[PDB]
């Protein structure tokens, strides 16, 4: 890659907590991947992406000053007239990590992103919105969640109506906070968006013209020294009991395979705080990291 | 001290981010503080806060070390940090006033980096009783980890500073702005903390020690015991604590904006810490550390344990 550009991405990431990476991928590679798609198990279901990603870790490692390690490849596709989540920071996506420890993502659009037919992603520099504090707010919310009992009526409603700092930060309050100081960009194939977990962001809806759907890979990474958060996992388990005991069913986050994976390792007892030392991660280590 | 007590103190601070320390000052020290602050207070004119006295740096670092330096060892041990005396404040409340509302030390420790260490010793100069109260309430950082509140407050400050003549009265603009800061009302705090706060009785000689992420407020003083209740507060940082030029600039700009609109003239006690730091910064800093400020570096020995 153009060494001057690389130096600029490193500067930009250091400024905003994110950078758009133009031509990070060969068209070929995108078509390969795109073509293969056209062809407990959700954990590895897309590991064939890993190799494509692994070739780029050195770059990203340089850009961020971290030693990155792939956790999970998710395919995120959805119809054009789709209501997504409002600006958020991924307190859920990275619930398995210590808040202060490092986490980041690569958003890989499989279908072009145009000025028309937006259909991509908006994002706010962490200079403007240092997303870290949002994680603490969320944790306060989780702890309030597990205060519920039957005496207080419907569980989900209790949660939705609880007067918690989290619930207070409504879409308008966020909109008012960021105003127009966000970016949205155009993406040709083989372009990706890289952002750490403190970057407030949101998906934009797609115009009907083209294409059929908006397809993108989303890859979660952490750092070699990124630790688990046992207490948060405690919170989720405790909430999962209340939930099944009452709705006779499980919360939908048991569908996050990384969460499930990390939780089991934890319950089974953890010699170490590092995610790298979780047996399933450790076994596939070299595949998860830079050459 | 006892040794067994000292270990409970350490233990409590580790859990809650605070600890009440009973009988740490002797009555004589207290009387000295009273008299000295009473004199300093008479001399100068000072301007949802419902407090009588809100004076910063009425006395200097040397008067402070004179009764604090011999205690830094206990505090260093409790926090596992190396503490430097920095700035101070005197607060007082009359009966039936709310004093300060819930807050964390984002105002007090404004010119330092959020993640760097800051703590306070709150020394009541009038007895706090179960019957008349007028003390403080405080919340374990286990219940309310106050560090997040700093960003929230910084976002709000940044909005303050976008004010415009078009907007109308500055104070009203600030108070009604739809910022996250403004959303966190007393009701919200109440709902967040519940009954998890603690309120303790204090005899002269007792003090409250707390780091800057602890959420705390004044309690109303019931009439019939004291005409006024005073508390003297010492702010401490770590040897390695750094200046935050960015927040310092926000505060200056907002202060500037406020004085310009209201035609007020902010007075600072000579050798106010804030002023001292603002100059060093305005000159340009050689080092990030507070210790490497020239006035500090010169007076460092008095500021630290023996
Ligand atoms: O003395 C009071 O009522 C409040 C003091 C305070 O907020 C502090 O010492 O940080
Ligand atoms: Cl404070
Ligand atoms: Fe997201
Ligand atoms: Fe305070």
């Amino acid at each position: 890659m153009n060494r001057e550009q690389v130096e600029q991405l490193k500067q930009e990431y250091e400024e905003k907590g994110y950078c758009q990476i133009k031509k990070i991928f060969d068209f070929s590679a995108i078509k390969t991947i795109q073509k293969t798609l056209d062809q407990a198990y959700d954990l590895v279901k897309y590991d064939f992406v890993s190799s494509f990603i692994q070739e780029k870790l050195a770059l990203l490692n340089y850009i961020t000053g971290k030693n990155l390690m792939i956790m999970h490849n998710a395919l995120f596709s959805v119809e054009p007239n789709h209501k997504g989540l409002p600006w958020h920071v991924g307190v859920g996506s990275f619930s398995f990590t210590k808040t202060e420890d490092f986490g980041a993502s690569i958003w890989i659009p499989l279908d072009k992103i145009t000025k028309e037919h937006r259909g991509g992603m908006q994002y706010v520099s962490t200079k403007i919105f240092p997303g870290q504090f949002y994680y603490s707010v969320f944790d306060l919310h989780l702890k309030n969640n597990i205060k519920w009992d039957e005496s207080q009526g419907d569980l989900n409603e209790y949660v939705a109506n609880a007067n918690t700092i989290y619930n207070k930060i409504t879409e308008d309050v966020i909109d008012y906070t960021i105003k127009d100081g966000y970016e949205e960009d155009e993406y040709n194939l083989g372009d990706a968006f890289f952002f750490n977990k403190y970057v407030l962001h949101q998906s934009v809806p797609l115009k009907p013209g083209l294409h059929k759907l908006r397809r993108a890979f989303v890859i979660r990474l952490v750092d070699y020294d990124t630790r688990v958060d046992e207490e948060r996992l405690g919170l989720f388990s405790k909430y999962s009991q209340l939930h099944s005991r009452y709705y006779k069913t499980l919360p939908r986050y048991n569908k996050d395979s990384v969460l499930v994976m990390v939780s089991r390792a934890v319950q089974k007892g953890l010699k170490s705080p590092y995610l790298r030392d979780i047996p399933h991660v450790q076994q596939t280590l070299a595949a998860r990291m830079a050459a």
